[PDB]
Order: structure tokens, then C-alpha cells, then sequence
DNA sequence: GGCCCTCTT
DNA sequence: GGCCCT
């Protein structure tokens, strides 16, 4: 259990909404020590600059064959599709897929957090629920999960906390490369750099293992 | 299809107690106010800027009881209720005892079911101070059966702020609630918000009813 | 799809 | 009724 040591920022696309039982498109995770977070710090101005990501981070980015076509809104907003990512031979979410995770999130020190945004009813359950298909046993045993729209609810103290609303409550500028895994997710890592030692105290109190969190769909 | 069938009975409910979630709080004041779903299915549509308040339905069924608490009421709960344990006391009332359970029963008993209970920020208040007092007694449950939605929740979705009872209130109505923390007047205040779009109200509440034996207890207790 | 709706005394 | 995720 705490005090967590890595936090791993977390984002995927996918093919659709989750009534639509989604599969997976592209993953991005960003692993950064507690100490990196802590130690930026936030240059006076009005608006606030938007912080550089620390220099010490590992960053893992991987698109993924879904077995099933994108709906149009998703493959307009993430700019993939099932069809191009086959043509770039990318493979299926798989065993392999899961060595790759396991071994990339056993090189962080541990214990480490996932942060995603909705991460509770998105990305975690979804992820569950990819993970469930394979024969590896889960790469996230031992990893604890957190929701950064709860954290940042907390942390106050509006109209919406999408991760757009908020990035923009605070920097005044709009985020870049919206909703793909790696823009995203450097999008939440700069929310989450304007008040690290209160979002790490919440981290360290509210973390959950991420075997707690049940799948989206349970394909029977 | 709806997913517990048609809520027969709307149980509009508001508890005063000793004091806020972090302070272990015990009811000092209950009030049930239970309406036939043809009740608000009859209620008029609310015109006007503003519309005027809802005439309340003729046919209802009301409980009102004075509780005396097993701890004092916070300051700040007794400036606000009127309430205090040792005046409650003073005035002869009971404690959150086995008749109470045995009365709730019964009350419920002859409104047609199912029971759907109503109350504002219910699911982090009222339902969950209410299993809390009934997990107390050894008496079982008179809410096994019931159900439960947060007032909260459906006036969000029904207007499309703040949303505490009062600014919703004044906000629909221009008018001030009227005896505000008094399980009665806070009822009353609440049926009236819940009358301003009383089909939509239904259809929601159809929609999101839950059974109460899936409401978390507050607190614990030996 | 599932839960949240920051108020409650 | 819509968040909020795609
Ligand atoms: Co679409
Ligand atoms: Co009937
Ligand atoms: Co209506
Ligand atoms: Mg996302
Ligand atoms: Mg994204
Ligand atoms: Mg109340
Ligand atoms: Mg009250």
C-alpha cells in the first residue's frame, strides 16, 4: 500500500462507448516518480505556463488491432481506424501485449498507480475487461489505480471536468493532440503537476488495486 | 423495460438529526409523506414565469415523529432544527426503538406497493443514517422491500447552481421554503419540487429506483 | 454502460 | 437527462 512511488498516467482509445462493448485501439502509459511530480514547479504567470513534463520519465505507446470497426465518432476523434491499423500490421490486444505491460510496469518502483481520466468507468474497466481474454496471468497484479476526476474534485477545495475543461481552467490553452493515448495523456500529466504534493496525498489515501475493478463486459 | 416495474407509492422522506456524516449522527425527527403515483400523475403542468407552487394532492398519508436521540445534537444541528435530545426527552419521546420499526412496517404496510422513497441527498443522508438506525435494532428491516432515489439526482436530470433544497426551491418558485430543518416543512418543501415536471419526475424515478437493502449504513456499530 | 450529480444536520 | 470516457 502507500506511500505510492510511481504514478502511471493512463489513457486509452478505443473503438466506441462502452453500451457498445469496445475494444481497445491504442494504450499509452507515462511513468513518473512521486519526486519528479513534486519537484516541478509551476513558473509565476496569469495564465500559468503549462509545465514541461519532468526530464525522467518512462513513456510506453502502442496502437492496437481491435477486432471489431471503430464507430465513426470514435475514428474521427482518435484519427484510427480498424482498417488502418491492420494495413500498418498492427497486432491484436494479446499475450504479448500483456509480457509488455507486466514488464514495463515491474521496472517502476514500487508500489505504483495508474491515473487515468474516468478512469473508473473507462479505461480501468475496459482494460479489466481486454486483460480477461488472455492467458497471462494479469500484468496490473500489485498495481493500484486512481480516477483523476475524483482526485481533482477533491482537490477543489464548475461546469465540467472533462480533461479538456480542466486543462483549460487552468492553463487558458487549449490541449494538444485531443484524444490520442499519448496527447492525452500528456494532458492529464499537466493537470496533475499544479498541485502534486495535495494529489499525491490524495493518491496515497484513495489508491485501490486495479483487481478490484471489474471488467466493462464479461463476454460469456 | 423498467428495470423493478412501476413505483406504485412516491414516500417523500426527511430526517433531522444530531449532526453531520463525520460525527456519527442519530435522528432526532422523521417525516413520511407517501402519494399514490395518479397523485402526481394528476398534478397540473407548472406554466407561468414563475409558476405558482403545486397544490399539494388531497389524498396523502403522513408521519411525523419527535426521536429522542442516544447522543446531544451538535450546536449548530439544534440552532437550525429547533431539536434538542434533552427538550425531545423533556417532552417524553422515544428512542430509534423496535416500536418505531413496528410503526414504519405498518405505515408502509397499507401504502400500495411498490414503495419508492424520496429524499434530497438521500444517498449520502438520509438512506444511509436510516439503515444505520435500523441496524441498530434487532427488530428486521421495515425498508426490505422499498425502494430509494436521490431528489438530488432527478432535479439535476428534470432541469437539464446550487441544488440544495432550498435554492432549488427559490429557484423554481421565487418564493423562500418555509419551517426549513423540520422533517415536515423540509418534506413538504421537497414534494413541491417534485411536483414542478411530475411525469418526468415519475418516469425518472421509475428508472432509477433501487432497492434499499443495497444502501450502505453510514457508520457502524457494535 | 455505470455512477455520478455537494449536499445532508 | 447528461456527465464522462471513445
Ligand atoms: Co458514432
Ligand atoms: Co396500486
Ligand atoms: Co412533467
Ligand atoms: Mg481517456
Ligand atoms: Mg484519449
Ligand atoms: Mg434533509
Ligand atoms: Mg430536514
Amino acid at each position: 500500500h502507500g506511500h505510492m512511488q510511481t504514478l502511471i498516467f493512463l489513457d486509452l482509445e478505443a473503438t466506441g462507448l462502452p453500451s457498445s462493448r469496445p475494444e481497445v485501439t491504442e494504450l499509452c502509459l507515462l511513468a513518473v516518480h512521486r519526486r519528479a511530480l513534486e519537484n516541478t514547479s509551476i513558473s509565476q504567470g496569469h495564465p500559468p505556463p503549462v509545465p514541461r513534463p519532468p526530464r525522467v520519465v518512462d513513456k510506453l505507446s502502442l496502437c492496437i488491432a481491435p477486432g471489431k470497426a471503430c464507430s465513426p465518432g470514435a475514428s474521427e476523434i482518435t484519427g484510427l481506424s480498424k482498417a488502418e491499423l491492420e494495413v500498418q500490421g498492427r497486432q491484436r490486444f494479446d499475450d504479448n501485449l500483456a509480457i509488455l505491460l507486466r514488464a514495463f510496469l515491474q521496472r517502476q518502483p514500487q508500489p505504483c498507480c495508474l491515473v487515468a481520466h474516468n478512469g473508473d468507468r473507462y479505461d480501468f474497466p475496459l482494460l479489466q475487461t481486454e486483460l480477461a481474454r488472455l492467458s497471462t496471468p494479469s500484468p496490473l497484479d500489485g498495481t493500484f489505480c486512481v480516477d483523476s476526476i475524483a482526485a481533482l474534485k477533491a482537490l477543489e477545495q464548475r461546469k465540467s471536468y472533462s480533461l479538456g475543461s480542466i486543462y483549460t481552467r487552468l492553463y487558458w490553452q487549449a490541449p494538444t493532440d485531443s484524444h490520442t493515448a499519448e496527447g492525452d495523456v500528456l494532458t492529464l500529466l499537466s493537470i496533475c503537476q499544479w498541485k502534486p504534493q495535495a494529489l499525491l496525498q490524495w493518491v496515497d489515501e484513495h489508491a485501490r488495486p486495479f483487481s478490484t475493478v471489474k471488467p466493462m463486459y464479461g463476454t460469456p
